[PDB]
């Protein structure tokens, strides 16, 4: 029961708008944002410690959940022991602590879901697991974006202001993951569906690619796997996966349409649950794909919607909010 955690457990988070972040693209500005990072990170960690303290006693007593709760406390202690930033030199000392804590250990997400699974006999709230894991995933993504962005503001990459790409092409980032997915699918079945990309193929806009690097390969794997399992009798003649890009002033829509047989009526109300799967930080398998991708899409101001045509295929709509 530590009092420093209690002091910031209810303190509202301060999130800089990506628009404001793009404007800071800078010695006097890096000092101001570095001071902000130092003071924000313990508040984000204390919110998650408060989450562990609020679990029902029997669940919070799981040795895996308890071990993860201790990891959060130890991280809070390391981030608060560091003295307040006064100059550019103090700002640069804090970046190095941030890097060592970001690349730290365990694979917390994996341990948490394991602990929650071991405690399922004591879980009465049908939504407790889904809510705890959504909050854990979006909070850790928020922490990652906060820390990785500030570190990247010191480095100079073309077309980037920190982790924000100023000229992101959805077609290029989709193509990058299509090639990765097709190689894995080809190795497994001896073939892979071809992926066509249509719509606003020349669209380019400011966006943060990091969450797409989890979402796109997962959805592509889902569509390609469903197509192959659906056409096992003709494995060398399978229908294409068709991706459409729609770009407007409000959002970017990526529709991924397959002919993989659809998501059955009996599984539809389970596909968005953690651990639900029909296959034989956040993980890519074990039923994490869809709930993680949806939590990420909604955290970023968009959504992940599914339309199942049982017997034919599925259309998956990823919508993401524009920055300006
Ligand atoms: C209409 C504005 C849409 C902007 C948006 O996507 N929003 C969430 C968000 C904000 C900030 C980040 C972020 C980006 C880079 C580096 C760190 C952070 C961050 N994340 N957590 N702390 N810092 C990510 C998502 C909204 C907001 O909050 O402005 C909400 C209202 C939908
Ligand atoms: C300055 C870091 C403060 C936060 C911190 O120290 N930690 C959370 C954390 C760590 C790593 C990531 C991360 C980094 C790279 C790639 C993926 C992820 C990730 N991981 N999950 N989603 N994204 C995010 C958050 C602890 C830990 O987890 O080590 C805990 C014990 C407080
Ligand atoms: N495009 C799709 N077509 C058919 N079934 C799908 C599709 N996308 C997802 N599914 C179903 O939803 C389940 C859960 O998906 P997901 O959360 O990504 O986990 P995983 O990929 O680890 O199985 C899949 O195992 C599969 O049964």
């Amino acid at each position: 029961n530590q009092s420093a955690i209690d002091v910031v457990a209810e303190k509202p988070s301060v999130r800089l708008t990506p628009t404001m972040m793009l404007y800071s693209g800078d010695g006097s500005h890096l000092l101001k944002s570095g001071r902000y990072l130092q003071q924000e990170l313990p508040v984000r960690i204390a919110h998650r410690i408060k989450g562990f303290r609020s679990l029902p006693f029997i669940i919070g007593c799981n040795p895996t959940i308890l071990h993860v709760h201790e990891l959060y406390i130890r991280a809070f202690q390391k981030l608060t022991d560091f003295p307040p930033i006064k100059d550019q030199a103090d700002e640069a000392q804090y970046c190095q602590l941030v890097r060592q804590l970001l690349d730290d250990h365990k694979d917390v997400v994996t341990l948490l879901a394991e602990g929650l699974r071991e405690s399922r006999k004591h879980i009465e709230d049908e939504k407790l697991v889904r809510y705890f894991l959504d909050k854990t995933l979006t909070s850790r993504l928020g922490i990652r974006m906060l820390a990785t962005h500030h570190l990247a503001l010191h480095e100079d990459k073309p077309d980037f202001v920190g982790i924000i790409c100023t000229r992101l092409s959805p077609k290029k980032i989709i193509e990058k993951w299509v090639d990765f997915a097709r190689r894995l699918c080809e190795h497994k079945y001896g073939n892979a569906p071809r992926v066509r990309i249509n719509g606003h193929v020349a669209a380019r806009f400011p966006f943060i690619p990091m969450p797409l690097d989890y979402i796109l390969p997962e959805l592509l794997k889902n569509a390609m796997r469903a197509t192959m399992e659906s056409h096992l009798d003709t494995p060398y003649n399978v229908p294409d996966v068709v991706i459409t890009i729609a770009n407007n002033d409000v959002d970017l829509i990526i529709r991924i349409s397959d002919r993989g047989g659809g998501i059955a009526h009996k599984d539809l109300d389970r596909v968005m649950d953690y651990h639900f799967t029909t296959a034989e930080g956040p993980m890519h398998g074990f039923g994490f794909g869809l709930p993680t991708s949806r939590a990420y899409a909604e955290y970023l101001g968009g959504s992940l919607q599914l339309q199942s045509l049982q017997g034919i295929g599925t259309d998956v709509y990823l919508r993401l909010r524009h920055i300006d």
